[PDB]
């Protein structure tokens, strides 16, 4: 690989940055105890320097010293059910399908797009991406592509595990029934015309009452430990091993959803993609372990549910946008399943667990249309920095406090680079939000403007630092797991209540820009948090906001309102004179 290896930040740089990031997010007392804790950990000849030495060694022996640690910490270790908690959804524009054939024609074409896109992939014919935005021109890592269709996430009791065959095939799910659709014989990739024909056969078969099998997919929408256990039960029978193996070895799935009941709003269409609406809608017409699940609903609701561990939103969207821009026949096989009274019980639990997730998701698509990048650029500001500050102002004006915030910073500059964290809850953002919201202080508007720019200055400074591998989250993560390898009892540095708080991201954000008329979204990462995915355009900014109804403190409608208001105030501050 001609790409640089992810840098190893100097120990003292990270420890200083660490403390600086949290000072204003914890009490004075607690902060004093942490300074002391950090001081000892980072003292000369201390424990910190010892771990750093191990890290430099690991760096030299590996391609990317955090891939393993990060992949397990961020996704494989998480026990929450994938729907909403982990697996994001990309929603395509609304389609219009008068007759079933219009739905199946779409699905056929889409599948042909997948095939040829997998061809370019297999022949490394895909053009190597370059940076754009913040520090642009350099080559980017492409490894994430080659994870799009070649992955499956196996459940495990405490830790999940991430992952050619012949014939090559896709699994088509209709009416919660799973079918095997071979798409490539001997490098012969079926015609869009024959794929259509095969799909009509599946739809017909999935409508036979005497053959209808139990909704096994439902099992994959359950907590990872629960699915690991129920799968252990299935594995006892040979017929189930077989079908599971088939699902495990497919390219992706193609879900032919039944007509959704509600209105086809952007919000409702997204709900359908995130969780399918529960077991009574399309909630079982899935298999979350698989990487990509392309949805082609009868009514026109389409998109693709994605299993996060193998790749991130940027890569996914380029493939997706490429897919859409592109846009003797044996019968398809139906996967068999041999259920027992055990499985019947498990399907019941999953059904109830999945209903809570659907019942608990408070989601909304907000499109800000007063202005976009263009206006922001006219203020000598980074659109993303501006938007990140906007979100801080929204959280504070609504909740009266700032909280540890997360923002996906892509590090694909380096080998196997995924992402590091940009902590937007800066001290300069606290001073800005306090000046704007504290009426009593009567801070002059000209002063608010200064603080606004200073805030946008710190966000951009952290961003630059994060995308160049000099941030602090991955670094600390690596130091933590190395120490654990030394002794199961972690140092006080990582048992400190301060370190623990810094990682509960009550505000989890990311940017997924797209040229098309599609958008990305996902659930919060903590019970009392928000999920904010935005798409900044020249004149608009699309906000996808999520939170949990279980937390009386959060509200996606109120937060969206608060974002609008924050963007308006900032436009006003910038239009003074
Ligand atoms: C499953 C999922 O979906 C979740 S996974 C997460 C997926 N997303 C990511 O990983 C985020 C990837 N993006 C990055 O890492 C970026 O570096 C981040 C940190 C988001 C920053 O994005 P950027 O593209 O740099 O945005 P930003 O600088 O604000 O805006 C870029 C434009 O804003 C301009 N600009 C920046 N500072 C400016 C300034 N001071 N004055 C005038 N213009 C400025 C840039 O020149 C650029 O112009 P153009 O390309 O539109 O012609």
């Amino acid at each position: 690989s001609g790409l640089p290896k992810l840098p190893v930040p100097p120990l003292q740089q990270t420890l200083a940055t660490y403390l600086q990031c949290m000072r204003h997010l914890v009490s004075e007392e607690q902060f004093r105890k942490s300074q002391a804790i950090v001081q000892q950990f980072g003292a000369p000849g201390g424990l910190g320097e010892t771990l750093q030495q191990k890290l430099l060694e690991r760096q030299e022996k590996t391609a990317n010293w955090v891939s393993e640690y990060w992949l397990n910490d961020m996704y494989l270790n998480n026990r929450l059910a994938l729907p909403v908690n982990s697996s994001p959804a990309v929603i395509f524009a609304r389609q219009h399908f008068p007759g079933t054939d219009d739905q199946l024609r779409f699905a056929a074409s889409l599948i042909s797009g997948v095939l040829s896109y997998k061809a370019l992939l297999d022949s490394h014919s895909i053009p190597t991406d370059c940076a754009k935005g913040q520090l642009s021109g350099q080559p980017l890592c492409m490894k994430q592509y080659y994870g799009l269709f070649s992955s499956y996430r196996l459940p495990g009791h405490t830790q999940d595990t991430l992952v050619m065959p012949e014939p090559e095939h896709v699994i088509v799910a209709c009416c919660n029934q799973f079918f095997v659709l071979d798409v490539v014989i001997n490098f012969r990739r079926l015609s869009e015309g024959d794929l259509f024909t095969q799909l009509r056969k599946i739809v017909k078969m999935a409508s036979n009452a005497a053959a209808r099998l139990p909704p096994i997919g439902l099992l994959t929408s359950d907590g990872r430990s629960e699915w690991a256990e129920a799968r252990t039960v299935l594995v006892k029978d040979s017929t189930n091993r077989d079908s599971l193996d088939m699902i495990e070895r497919c390219i992706c799935l193609v879900c032919l959803d039944a007509p959704g009941g509600v209105e086809l709003s952007d919000t409702h269409r997204a709900l359908q993609l995130l969780h399918g609406g529960g077991y009574s809608k399309n909630g079982a017409n899935r298999w979350y372990d698989k990487s990509l699940q392309f949805v082609v609903g009868r009514d026109g609701t389409c998109g693709v549910v994605c299993e996060h561990s193998p790749f991130d939103g940027i890569v996914l969207v380029q493939c997706t946008e490429h897919l859409l821009k592109h846009m003797p026949l044996p019968a398809p096989r139906r996967l068999r399943w041999k259920c027992s009274p055990e499985i019947q019980g498990h399907l019941a639990s999953s059904a109830e667990k999945l209903q809570r997730i659907v019942k608990n998701l408070d989601f909304i698509v907000y499109k800000f249309d007063n202005y976009g990048k263009t206006f922001i650029k006219k203020q000598k500001c980074s659109p993303d920095a501006f938007i990140q500050v906007a979100l801080q102002l929204a959280f504070y004006r609504l909740h009266r406090r700032l909280v540890p915030t997360y923002e996906s910073a892509s590090i694909r500059r380096f080998q196997e680079g995924r992402v590091d964290n940009i902590r937007s809850a800066t001290p300069e953002a606290l001073a800005f939000v306090r000046a704007v919201t504290d009426h009593k202080a009567a801070v002059p508007a000209s002063e608010k403007l200064l603080l606004l720019k200073d805030a946008i200055r710190a966000q951009t400074a952290y961003t630059v630092m994060a995308i160049t591998g000099m941030a602090i989250d991955n670094h600390l993560l690596a130091l933590r797991e190395l120490a654990r390898a030394m002794c199961a009892a972690l140092p006080e540095m990582f048992m400190d209540e301060t370190y623990l708080m810094s990682n509960r991201f009550v505000l989890s954000t990311s940017q997924v820009p797209t040229t098309t008329e599609m958008f990305c979204c996902y659930g919060p990462v903590v019970p009392n948090g928000y999920g904010a995915c935005y798409n900044p355009q020249p004149e608009t900014i699309l906000f996808c906001i999520s939170s949990f109804h279980s937390c009386a403190a959060t509200s996606s409608s109120k937060f969206a309102k608060a974002v609008e208001e924050s963007l308006i105030d900032m436009r006003d501050l910038c239009s003074l004179l």
